[PDB]
């Protein structure tokens, strides 16, 4: 069973902008992935300070970046909060839309598309790289959600039968055919060591096999 929504306006004007636009500096989805992935972490951390039970699901706070080259797809995985099912369908989208205004008002009166994470809506930049973005999540208080977006103004949402995560989100970038260079090693290590090497938990990269 998968439902199919419509993104807000706004947001798939956004997105329909960074698919399009002239933009060679792309690399910097992954350090708003990273950066993502990074507030999770702190967010269930502190959590867990006053509750040390929210921890069950999971003690672990890393970052996992996965690239496989049979099926042409970076992962980003957290052990963060995770998301629940109202987060996909309303609050992100609620919040993305206040973002997604001021990003664009600042791109008119010369900012450009690396500021993106000062707005608070960095994970479009996905699609500087994706021609699909799939995310699995677990929150503590919900059930495990796949999302799925080509872009194009929809996106789906369905209970999720794969692989029980315990907590956290797993983005998956469908890259597009000349962006394969985020599948090598060397490449993903020196945008790590440029952009997110001072995030406060530890970032494996796994190797292909
Ligand atoms: C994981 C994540 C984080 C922030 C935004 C985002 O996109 C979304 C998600 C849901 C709706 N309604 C609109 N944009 C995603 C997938």
């Amino acid at each position: 069973e998968v439902e199919t929504f419509a993104f807000q306006a706004e947001i798939a004007q956004l997105m329909s902008l960074i698919i399009n636009t002239f933009y060679s500096n792309k690399e910097i989805f992954l350090r708003e992935l990273i950066s993502n992935s990074s507030d999770a972490l702190d967010k269930i951390r502190y959590e867990s300070l006053t509750d040390p039970s929210k921890l069950d699901s999971g003690k672990e706070l890393h970052i996992n970046l996965i690239p496989n080259k049979q099926d042409r797809t970076l992962t980003i995985v957290d052990t963060g909060i995770g998301m629940t099912k109202a987060d996909l369908i309303n609050n992100l989208g609620t919040i993305a839309k206040s973002g997604t205004k001021a990003f664009m008002e600042a791109l008119q009166a010369g900012a450009d598309i690396s500021m993106i994470g000062q707005f608070g809506v960095g994970f479009y930049s996905a699609y500087l790289v994706a021609e699909k973005v799939t995310v699995i999540t677990k929150h503590n208080d919900d059930e495990q959600y796949a999302w799925e977006s080509s872009a194009g103004g929809s996106f789906t949402v369905r209970t999720d039968t794969g692989e029980p995560m315990g907590r956290g989100t797993k983005v998956i970038l469908h890259l597009k055919e000349d962006q394969t260079e985020y599948l090598e090693e060397r490449r993903i290590k020196e945008i790590v060591k440029k952009h997110s090497q001072f995030i406060g938990y530890p970032i494996t990269l796994f190797v292909e096999k």
